[PDB]
């Protein structure tokens, strides 16, 4: 049964460099911004 688990994951939304965790999707792709992250220059706001 289920008794042995490496804890695969607590939370559907999981950021890829803290490790953190948030309840809302969103919350996520927003969050990822305190991150440099590796993309190309989009179209600044304004
Ligand atoms: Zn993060």
């Amino acid at each position: 049964g289920s008794s042995g688990s490496s804890g695969t994951g607590e939370k559907p939304y999981e950021c890829d460099v803290c490790r953190k965790a948030f309840s809302h999707h969103a919350s996520l792709t927003q969050h990822q911004r305190v991150h440099s992250g590796e993309k190309p220059s989009g179209p600044s706001s304004g």
